[PDB]
């Protein structure tokens, strides 16, 4: 028994990871086969960050203006292109510890892991959400550009996110491995804010399964609600709409404790209406919003990478 | 900026697992150099958890009684010894993948990661830390013994939890790789209950200092205390005694904030008598007791956000 906050385990990812230089700036880079890839903004100085036209920055640029270490090992860099905002090396090496990965979009509300780097060199792991406002609230410092996040299917990588940038409130905004912004950000060193952030409904609900799994079950009650009386108290209290596809989604687990989701939901709005009176669940004295129900069951059951 | 609780990269330890089977019984092991490390009540069967004999039951193995699986390979055990409540198997094969490694019996308020396996495959990383009363708050299942707890500072695994048992309340309890349990615990099933718990003081402190260091300072007062009225009402709320040891090792973020120690230690005092009043250190409205002191400075900033 227990739940924690779980990252997936990182090994298959810190394999990948390079350091990557141009000029005086330094950053990280994801060397899968032979390509690295990184931050578009690796090319720029400050003064292009103002205002970058990446287009004639890349193409005043060549290939011996990029230098790719691998540990102790110089990567030689053997042509370079952009996609949207990830710049891709070619090198003359494959990885041999190329994982097998693909690369996708993400969801908000969907979770990942994150492999923080610095210089090339893997530093922590931990958990993070997409958030409905489409940033993520990480622990990223100068030089942590370029880190990836990702989910571990069976011995499949899949990465979803590329670090680029801090907001002025204290959370991160990245891009997709085919350097897509999550969110209605730009890489350029410009006035940008992280949009009201909201409540993720249904991984709340999944949390609250959770911990009846754990026996912690004062929150139940008799009462059960309808998805539309629910949905107007989720506007109320700034918590993402639920849908039935939601509802859909926690099915095993409504199953397993004899909670119906709709019954679920009454406990929730009573919670959300009334407060925690003093109480926890699973140790928080706040509704927790970054476990998805797939966290759940993966963790209550065991699954191994 | 940002502050979140960060395990390290899980990698070197990965390559380590491995799954050991004895009889009907397989739990995880731990492959370094040319011995795998396992917790010995995988030598027990159904009868023998009340009060085993583990003497009387080794002495009945053969080297080819276990069962040891690296990935899809089967290593062969040579030999075997018990250093405490720890099984040692000495393999024909030295790991390939054996990080450069050291076994330390950590302190309680120190925390470490957790890589939890089953069946020598792992499934998760996260943080703990070893409380006061010698448990720690995991998340393991039937099966995840075996699976051990780490630092990596400065490319160096520092192995210093092996994964036993989970007591009633639901917490988890087991030994440093020398096979001595953390606490008064006994690999038995005889009724063994977790002391009453306290909050790692020292922990919180280091805590609301990152919560400075990130730009956050709701919190302080004006006021200052003595360490011994500070222990005096700390232990009113089950909060561990501050010694003048922790008050040393907090010199560094003391210094980095301008915040002295004992003013801290009065914010915290308001703090446990006011509760949060609606608002959020960190993204927390409980007091969070699992970071200590170099783990603040080993995430944080060295600049704070004035
Ligand atoms: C990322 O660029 C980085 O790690 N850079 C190292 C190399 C570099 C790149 C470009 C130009 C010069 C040098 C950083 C990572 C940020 C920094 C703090 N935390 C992070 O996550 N990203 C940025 O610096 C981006 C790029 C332009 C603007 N920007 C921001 O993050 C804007 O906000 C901040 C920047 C720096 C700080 Cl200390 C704080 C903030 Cl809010
Ligand atoms: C650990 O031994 C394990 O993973 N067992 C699998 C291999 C094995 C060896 C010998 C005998 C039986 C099985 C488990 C891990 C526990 C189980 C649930 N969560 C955990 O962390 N440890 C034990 O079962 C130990 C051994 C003696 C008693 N014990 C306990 O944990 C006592 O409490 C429990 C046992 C089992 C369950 Cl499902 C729940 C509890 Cl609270
Ligand atoms: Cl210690
Ligand atoms: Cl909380
Ligand atoms: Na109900």
């Amino acid at each position: 028994s227990g739940f924690r906050k779980m990252a997936f385990p990182s090994g298959k990812v810190e394999g990948c990871m390079v350091q990557v230089t141009c000029g005086t700036t330094t950053l990280n880079g994801l060397w899968l086969d032979d390509v690295v890839y990184c931050p578009r903004h690796v090319i720029c100085t400050s003064e292009d960050m103002l205002n970058p036209n990446y287009e004639d920055l890349l193409i005043r640029k060549s290939n011996h203006n990029f230098l790719v270490q691998a540990g102790n090992v110089q990567l030689r860099v053997i042509g370079h292109s952009m996609q949207n905002c990830v710049l891709k090396l070619k090198v003359d090496t494959a990885n041999p510890k190329t994982p097998k990965y693909k690369f996708v979009r993400i969801q908000p509300g969907q979770t990942f892991s994150v492999l923080a780097c610095y210089n090339g060199s893997p530093s922590g792991v931990y958990q993070c959400a997409m958030r409905p406002n489409f940033t993520i609230k990480g622990s990223f410092l100068n030089g942590s550009c370029g880190s990836v996040g990702f989910n571990i299917d069976y011995d499949c990588v899949s990465f979803c996110y590329m670090h680029h940038m801090e907001l002025p409130t204290g959370v991160h905004a990245g891009t997709d491995l085919e350097g897509n912004f999550y969110g209605p950000f730009v890489d350029r060193q410009t006035a940008q804010a992280a949009g009201t952030d909201t409540t993720i409904t249904v991984n709340v609900l999944a949390w609250l399964y959770a911990a009846v799994i754990n026996g912690d079950r004062w929150f139940l009650n008799r009462f059960t609600t309808t998805l539309n009386d629910f949905n107007l108290v989720a506007m109320k209290y700034n918590y993402e709409p639920l849908t039935q596809d939601h509802v859909d989604i926690l099915g095993p687990l409504s199953a397993q404790t004899g909670i119906a989701v709709l019954d679920m939901c009454a406990s929730l709005k009573e919670l959300l209406q009334n407060g925690m009176n003093g109480r926890t669940i699973l140790g928080s004295a706040l509704l927790e919003d970054e476990f998805t129900p797939f966290d759940v069951v993966r963790q209550c059951s065991g699954v191994t990478f």
